[PDB]
């Protein structure tokens, strides 16, 4: 694995979100996603190996605790 990830915040799901539209996604409890962007309203844009969609931050948890940045 010598490619070098682009660098995206990987958040872990806490609840099984229920997709409603084509855009929305149906993440599973424990599943891992990649936060691409963020909305002031609270809706975050994540992307999974299957597909990409928009989900609420409430359904996401910060995997990392607090590493020594820099």
């Amino acid at each position: 694995g010598s490619s070098g990830s682009s660098g995206l915040e990987q958040y872990v799901v806490v609840s099984n979100y229920k997709k409603q539209e084509n855009s929305e996604l149906s993440l599973q409890a424990g599943e891992v996603v990649d936060v691409i962007e963020k909305n002031e309203s609270g809706w975050w844009f994540v992307s999974t190996s299957e597909e990409q969609g928009w989900v609420p931050a409430t359904y996401l948890e910060a995997q990392n605790s607090g590493p020594s940045s820099g």
